[PDB]
C-alpha cells in the first residue's frame, strides 16, 4: 500500500502534537494497551508484576520504556513509507527475542489510536484517524512480511 502526501501530512501534523509530551503519550499507550489486553503484559519479563493500573503509572521502568517505543514508532513515521532500514532490526528482536505475533501489533495500533482521539480531538478528526490507522496498516504489513522472511509469520 502507498500513502499520499496528503495523508502523511495529517498523520505527521497530530504527530508533532504527540512529540510535545513523548513520555506522558507513551505511557498513556502501554496502559491503554495492558488495560484493553491483559495478555501482552505477559509479554514483558520486566512488567509481569505490576498488578495496577496505579502501580503502572509510578513506574519510572514503564515510562522509560514508552519513551524507547514513541521514538523509534516516530522515526518509522516519518521516513513516509521509506522504512525498510528501520524496520529490519525491530521485526528481528520482536520475532526472534521478544516473540510478539501480529495480532499484538494490532492491539497496540488499537491503543494508540484511542489515546491520540482523547488527547487531540481537535487534530484528529475521521479524516486523520482514517489516515493514522492507514499508516500503523502500513508499518504492520510491512513487519508480517518481514516476521515470514525471519521464519516467524506469528
Ligand atoms: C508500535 C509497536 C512497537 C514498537 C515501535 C516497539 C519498539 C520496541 C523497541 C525499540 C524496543 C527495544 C529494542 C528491541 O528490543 O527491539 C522494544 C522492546 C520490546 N518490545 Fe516492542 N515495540 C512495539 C510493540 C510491541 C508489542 C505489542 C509487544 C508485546 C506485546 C512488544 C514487546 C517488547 C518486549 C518484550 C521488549 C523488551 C522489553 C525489555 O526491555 O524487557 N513490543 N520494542
Amino acid at each position: 500500500m502507498v500513502l499520499s502526501e496528503g495523508e502523511w501530512q495529517l498523520v505527521l501534523h497530530v504527530w508533532a502534537k504527540v512529540e510535545a509530551d513523548v513520555a506522558g503519550h507513551g505511557q498513556d499507550i502501554l496502559i491503554r494497551l495492558f488495560k484493553s489486553h491483559p495478555e501482552t503484559l505477559e509479554k514483558f519479563d520486566r512488567f509481569k508484576h505490576l498488578k495496577t493500573e496505579a502501580e503502572m503509572k509510578a513506574s519510572e521502568d514503564l515510562k522509560k520504556h514508552g519513551v524507547t517505543v514513541l521514538t523509534a514508532l516516530g522515526a518509522i513515521l516519518k521516513k513516509k513509507g521509506h522504512h525498510e532500514a528501520e524496520l529490519k532490526p525491530l521485526a528481528q528482536s520482536h520475532a526472534t527475542k521478544h516473540k510478539v505475533p501480529i495480532k499484538y501489533l494490532e492491539f497496540i495500533s488499537e491503543a494508540i489510536i484511542h489515546v491520540l482521539h482523547s488527547r487531540h480531538p481537535g487534530n484528529f478528526g475521521a479524516d486523520a484517524q482514517g489516515a493514522m490507522n492507514k499508516a500503523l496498516e502500513l508499518f504492520r504489513k510491512d513487519i508480517a512480511a518481514k516476521y515470514k522472511e525471519l521464519g516467524y509469520q506469528g
